[PDB]
DNA sequence: CGCTTATGACAGCCGCG
DNA sequence: GCGGCTGTCATAAGA
């Protein structure tokens, strides 16, 4: 098979690689590699080297790593740039792996962990390590077994081996319901004592060495944990063997790297490649989320389970291991991770670094074109000017139709051809409403522009704008093969309905391109086994597309990133500029446009059509067109939805096209690439008293959608941003009071929004004290606290810990409340028992007694609705010009 | 090296018969 | 006592 690297590493002058060779098998290996760099020549010396400004230069073999990194520390005292990949990993596998590496996961041994500590003083330090480890399950992707090392003794009890015929069993029997899918991939190991645990756990670990190490938290708790407890009882030299290459480093706090191996924490795969961004990130939150199944619930503190429940402590181990393995194989992550790393050719953990994954793209493209990359220069960070958000009309808006453009940023980048080494020059810059009016003079008949000022060069290709229109060709590319394949997928599913009994085999297609009508047919007529693998196969071609589609939008996503990133090898101050401020132009260019169209089919003069506009999207207020057709001629609600859809695809887009190719030729941009799309029209059911939608300021705003990007809904979508009901600080029973709220104003109207509001304020009183609990997390506890008490310009969160503290403070059973985490709030009444306006206790849990009973009873609710409720309210139903309560004074909405 | 553009909940001034 | 400001802190998109 075609061989492809799992690790490499950079020690001293050798780089440590493992890899799997040509026969399939692990191997490792060390390699004095001589590094090449770069440095300017004379044109006079023949050479086959160039810089990206075409300049030429000649090629420096080193003996020695060291040595090229002493040649670099030179060439910046003389003055002189030092080009070339000073990051000789990637210079190595990019030696090495000349070629598109092909890999086969099923040998990459992807080991899932995770460990549990009993502490009866809090949260166990991985710093410190000072309690034993009593618990350890590691799954091996390769063996497909769950190890379980269980401690029966420590200082904190003896218990009986764990029971697997008792896991299997039902909640009801006294079971822990472990899925039998797993429970015959368990092998588990008793130990007598620690040391020995730790040291067949070592053992195990040198024998199934991990390429890619992953878990819930594991590079922040677990591994740090496992290798400080470890270097505590034994030696430092004795942990270190936990590294294939015995050796280790710190970091941050006390983040351990261990050279030779991939750390991909599924936390951080999921803050990552999952984009969702969920309250709180705990693996039971996100389990119920993906899965509709958290972890292993049980009785009683963690702290005592052990002692209390062994059995069930060793399941919930198993379990949580278990659970990260669900979601992976439901989001894929790992594989993605995979794919990206051996893509850009880079060590799988760099997929964290847009930076390092683009300059590793850009690397290998430019080499194969005998180009030497620029040396990385020091920049001064340097804020610059972002988007553009207009500043809307606070109010209701009935119908509204929403536009978007495609990938914006990068197609910005191609449009003007923006890259360091295509800069032309400058030129006088007007201002920014100049240009969007089209009343300043032309920038130039010669270069491409952008409104900042950046001249650019037409004749010739940029190394960006290349590179990104690479990976775009390549995402329509393998989005067309998975696309075909699933046409496929029906000639071959209903080919079963009604094929042949004809004993056969499967045929050697390419589900990638359609089928051959000359071997269409053909696939018709055989028999239930060959069919069955015909439409597998076109399974794994339809899914294979996919990781690469998905992973060439995550790229062509973070390109921006890097270019506005002083890290970042091909960074400009100017170009990043000359992105967002052309963008900036670019929105509200079109947004001129779509009204200046507008008014003219509408009759109307200046009218404003375009209510809002964000990064890359405006909306429009699509009323006029709507009574331009009188609103009772309408069938139902389906009919105008259809109307503004076909208005939209055969008179807005097209004059949205128009607007954009003048741009083009105004900044005599390279090529047109402003595209923009209809998204979402929303507006109120047809026949009711409701309001489509209203905007309170920037980012905030409700619509009731009825359709998006073509698809209809069976029922209509309220799509809120910005306000307090998608706000996690938000408590749980008001959070969905809010959005009940806003569902009946847009939908409904005016009467039934007071209706309802009336009754939550009626039976506010009766909801579960921690469902009309806001929610905060607690930073800084230690910067305002003086003794047990508030200080300076304490935050109104913190100082309800506080008051906890102090009413808990000598009782070690109450939950504490640590830094950084989330808790509970409620205000208390003037007169309580807390001396203090609130209280907070740890979230997730409720309120210890022997001040429970004392909460309920202090709490205060009318500032508690008043707070969370009332005030939110006001501020949807001002801006939508509505009323929440009946005989409102209509001049409480001016200033005196 | 794994940021902008924003809003809102509070705290703490200044000023005004 | 509140305005009308100036900070700190806490939170969402999208790239």
């Amino acid at each position: 098979m075609k061989e492809f690297y799992l690790t490499v590493e950079q020690i001293g002058d050798s780089i440590f690689e493992r890899y799997i060779d040509s026969n399939g098998r692990e191997r490792t290996r060390e390699v004095e590699y001589k590094p090449s760099l770069f440095a300017h020549c004379p044109e006079s010396q023949a050479t086959k080297y160039f810089d990206i400004y075409g300049k030429p230069c000649t090629r420096k073999l080193f003996a020695n790593m060291r040595d090229a990194s002493q040649w670099i520390k030179r060439m910046e005292d003389i003055g002189l740039e030092a080009l070339g990949m000073d990051d000789f990993k990637l210079a190595y596998l990019s030696d090495t792996y000349n070629y598109e590496i092909k890999y086969d996961h099923t040998k990459i041994r992807v080991a899932n962990f995770d460990i549990e500590v009993t502490s009866p003083d809090g949260f166990p330090e991985p710093s410190q390590a000072k309690h034993p480890i009593d618990a350890i399950t590691h799954y091996d992707s390769i063996d497909d077994r769950f190890y379980v090392f269980d401690l029966l003794n420590s200082p904190y009890g003896n218990v009986e081996e764990w029971s697997i015929e008792i896991a299997a069993k039902l909640q009801e029997q006294g079971g822990d319901e472990v899925p039998s899918e797993i429970i015959d991939k368990i092998i588990y190991m008793p130990f007598d004592n620690e040391k020995e645990l730790l040291m067949e756990y070592l053992n195990f670990w040198q024998q199934k060495t991990p390429v890619i190490l992953t878990g819930w938290n594991v590079e922040s708790f677990a591994i740090p944990y496992v290798y400080n407890r470890i270097k505590n009882i034994f030696g430092e030299s004795t942990a270190k063997r936990l590294s294939p290459h015995r050796k280790t480093r710190v970091k941050v706090g006390e983040i351990i790297t261990l050279f030779g191996i991939s750390v991909l924490d599924y936390i951080d795969l999921y803050k990552k490649f999952s984009f969702t961004n969920q309250p709180s990130y705990s693996l039971d939150y996100i389990s119920e989320f993906e899965l509709n199944v958290g972890k292993l619930k049980y009785d009683g503190p963690i702290s005592k389970l052990r002692e209390s429940n062994h059995q069930r402590y060793i399941s919930y181990n198993i379990i949580a291991v278990y659970r990260v393995l669900q979601i992976d194989a439901k989001r894929q992550f790992i594989n993605l991770s995979l794919d990206m790393g051996y893509y850009a050719k880079i060590q799988i953990q760099s997929v964290f670094s847009p930076i390092k994954t683009w300059d590793a793209i850009i690397f290998n493209s430019l080499k194969e074109q005998n180009k030497v990359i620029p040396q990385g220069r020091s920049h001064p960070v340097q804020p610059y000017p972002g988007a553009f958000v207009k500043e809307p009309i606070p109010n209701r808006y009935k119908y509204v139709m929403s536009f978007d453009l495609t990938s914006l940023y990068p197609s910005i980048i191609r449009q003007v051809n923006i890259s360091p080494e295509t800069i032309a020059g400058t030129f006088k810059v007007a201002p920014l409403h100049d240009y969007i009016n089209a009343v300043a003079e032309r920038p130039s008949d010669v270069y491409s522009c952008s409104p900042n000022g950046m001249m650019y060069y037409k004749d010739r290709d940029g190394v960006v704008p290349t590179e990104i229109t690479k990976v775009f060709n390549q995402r329509k590319e393998h989005k067309g093969y998975m696309l075909a394949a699933q046409r496929n997928g029906e000639i071959i599913k209903e080919a079963l309905h009604n094929p042949n009994l004809s004993v056969d085999e499967p045929l050697d297609v390419d589900y990638r391109f359609d089928f051959s009508d000359e071997i269409k047919e053909k696939i018709k007529k055989l028999s239930a086994k060959s069919l069955n693998e015909m439409l597998f196969r076109a399974q794994r071609t339809e899914v294979a597309g996919m990781t690469a589609q998905i992973n060439r939008k995550l790229l062509i996503n973070s390109l921006y990133g890097a270019l506005g990133n002083v890290w970042f090898r091909y960074y400009d101050l100017r170009n990043a500029t000359a992105i967002t401020t052309f963008g900036q132009m670019a929105l509200q260019w079109i947004e001129r446009k779509v009204n200046e169209y507008l008014n003219e089919v509408c009759g109307t003069e200046g009218e404003a059509f375009v209510l809002y506009g964000d990064t890359d999207s405006i909306y429009v207020s699509a009323d006029k067109i709507i009574d331009k057709v009188g609103e009772s001629k309408f069938r139902d609600t389906n009919h105008w939805v259809d109307f503004l859809d076909k208005f939209a695809r055969e008179r807005m887009e097209p004059a949205i096209d128009r607007g954009f190719r003048e741009m083009c030729e105004y900044m005599n941009n390279k090529q047109h690439l402003m595209f923009m799309d209809r998204e979402a029209i929303a507006g109120p059911p047809l026949g009711s008293k409701g309001i489509g939608g209203f905007w309170t300021g920037k980012k905030r705003y409700a619509l009731n959608v009825w359709d998006m990007e073509g698809t209809r809904y069976a029922e209509p979508k309220l799509k809120i941003m910005g306000l307090e009901t998608q706000k996690s600080s938000t408590p749980k029973a008001v959070q969905k009071a809010l959005k009940e709220c806003i569902r009946r104003m847009l939908q409904e109207g005016e009467e039934s929004l007071q209706e309802y509001f009336k009754e939550f304020e009626k039976e506010f009183r009766q909801l579960n004290y921690i469902s009309i609990a806001s929610v905060s997390s607690a930073n800084n506890i230690a910067k305002y606290d003086v003794g047990g008490f508030p200080g300076p310009k304490c935050p109104f969160h913190i100082r309800g810990i506080l008051t906890y503290n102090r009413a808990i403070k000598g009782n070690i059973d109450a939950p504490q409340v640590v830094e950084g985490e989330k808790v509970y709030v409620l205000p208390l009444r003037e007169g309580n028992p807390f001396g203090d306006k609130c209280i907070a206790w740890p979230s997730g849990t409720e309120i210890t007694d022997l001040i429970k009973d004392d909460v309920l009873h202090w709490m205060d609710y009318t500032v508690l609705l008043e707070k969370t409720f009332i005030k939110p309210l006001e501020g949807f139903t001002s801006a939508a010009k509505l009323d929440y309560e009946k005989k409102a004074s209509l001049f409480d909405m001016f200033d005196f």
